[PDB]
């Protein structure tokens, strides 16, 4: 008798308001200018 | 008797409001100017 | 008789307000100018 | 008879207000100028 | 009969107000100028 | 003058040996029997 | 003059040997029997 | 003149031997039997 | 003139031997039986 | 003229021997039976 | 159980481009010459 | 159980570009020359 | 159980660019020349 | 049980760029020349 | 049980750039020349 | 020769009598109970 | 020859009598009970 | 020859009588009970 | 020849009578009970 | 030849009578009970 419930994972965000530059969840590489 | 329920995963966001620049979920590579 | 519930993990954020520069969840490498 | 509930982990933040520079959750390497 | 509840871990912050420089949760290496 | 190179990210494995059981990269949720 | 190179991130493994049981990279939640 | 190189991050393992039990990189929550 | 190199971070292990029990890198919460 | 090199951080282990019990790097909370 | 979200109101503009004339959000009154 | 969130109001602008003229949010009155 | 969050109000601007003219948030009145 | 958070009000600006003219938040009145 | 937090008010600016003209937060009145 | 006079604008009401219950001029959003 | 006079603007009400319950001119958002 | 005069603006109310309950000119947000 | 005169602005109320309960001109946010 | 005169601004109230309960001109935030 096993019960599992209500589990959550967020990597970057749930709510992103305003981006006036650069938002990157994940980058392996690169050059970011903002 | 196993029950599993209500599990969630979010990588970047649930709600993105306003993008006035650059938003990238995931990049392997590249150049980003904003 | 096992019950597990209400577990959460956040890597970067839940709420990101305003980005006037650069926000990166995770970077393996690169150059970031802001 | 085992019950586990209400556990949370936050790596970087829950609420990020305003970014006028550079915010990086995790970096393996790189150069950051802000 | 085991019950465990209300446990939390925060690595960097819960609330980040304003970033006018550079905020890094974790860095393995790199050069940070702010 | 920005140059970025030779970097990598591995989420689960590069080399996966033989499987007689259950291997899952990512599971949001469920029941796994092996 | 910025140069960034030869860096890596491994989340679970690079080399995974044989499996007769259960191997999961990431699980948000559930029941795992081995 | 900035140069950054040869650095690494390992979250779980590089080399994982054989498995007759249960191996999980990251679990937000649940029941693991081995 | 900034040079940074040859540095490493290991969260759990580099070499994981055989497993007949339960190995978890990170658990937010739950029940582990071995 | 800044040079930084050859340094390391280990959170749990570099070499993990065989496991017949329970090994957890980090647990926010729960019940562990071995 | 009530949830209300992301309602928005803009009176004049979100983005105003270059101005070589006269831009007025609201006036009760007067004389405007461009 | 009530939750209200992210309502926003903008009267004049979020972004105002270069100005070589006359920009007025609100005036009761007067004479404006550009 | 009431939760109210992230309401925002902007009267004139969030971002004002270069100014070679006359920028006024609010005036009861007068004479403005650009 | 009431929680109210992160409400924000901006009257004139968050960011004001270079000024070679006349920038006034609020005036009851007068003569402004740029 | 009441919790109120992080409300913010900005009248003129958070960031004011270089000034070669006249910048006034609030004036009851007078003559401003740039 | 331009003459403009005695013009008027009313948004909600220039004369509000005795009422029972919430009166709201303008709402961007939320829950109103009366 | 320009003459502008006796113009008026009312947002909520120039004359508010005796009421029972919440009166709100403007709300960006929230919960109002009366 | 420009003449501007006797112009007026009222936001909430130039004359507030005897009321019972909360009166709010402007709220960005929150919970109001009356 | 510019003449501007007798202009007025009222935000909340130029004349407040005898009330019972909270009176707030402006609130960014919070909980108001009356 | 510029003449500006007899202009006025009132934020809360130029004349406050006898009230019972909290009166607040402006609050950024908090809890008000009356």
């Amino acid at each position: 008798g096993y019960e599992v419930h209500h589990q959550k994972l967020v990597f970057f965000a749930e709510d992103v308001g305003s981006n006036k530059g650069a938002i990157i969840g994940l980058m392996v590489g690169g050059v970011v200018i903002a």
